[PDB]
């Protein structure tokens, strides 16, 4: 059964420096990683950095969470992402995305023993 960690892999990480796709990066993501499964997952985020350096942020700038908890944390440097957010016209199980790439900070939370990234939090 998939950990926590397992599924933050699966969701989030996509290591490649930056995004590349034969068609269109987010919808074949997406789709891929199976987040258009059960629903539009309606934005996710990609991040193009080694996972060695991405479970490095749980040792870096601890943040507040947006829901609150403190167990998040920003990366010192900028970091490789993409960013998918669902279209308008957007209906599952039709699902269709729009791609922004960009360099910025990751904010993680990290969980378990070890303590590694389970969700993304944000991008500052
Ligand atoms: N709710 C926040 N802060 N972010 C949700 C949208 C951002 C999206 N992050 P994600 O898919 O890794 O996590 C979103 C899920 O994570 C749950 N969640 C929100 N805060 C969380 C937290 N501090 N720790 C674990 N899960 C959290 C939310 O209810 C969502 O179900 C992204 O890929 O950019």
């Amino acid at each position: 059964k998939e950990t926590a960690a397992a599924k933050f892999e699966r969701q989030h990480m996509d290591s490649s420096t930056s995004a590349a796709s034969s068609s269109n990066y987010c919808n074949q993501m997406m789709k891929s990683r199976n987040l258009t499964k059960d629903r539009c997952k309606p934005v996710n985020t990609f991040v193009h950095e080694s996972l060695a350096d991405v479970q490095a942020v749980c040792s870096q700038k601890n943040v507040a969470c947006k829901n609150g908890q403190t167990n998040c944390y920003q990366s010192y440097s900028t970091m490789s992402i993409t960013d998918c957010r669902e279209t308008g016209s957007s209906k599952y199980p039709n699902c269709a995305y729009k791609t922004t790439q960009a360099n910025k900070h990751i904010i993680v939370a990290c969980e378990g023993n070890p303590y590694v990234p389970v969700h993304f939090d944000a991008s500052v």
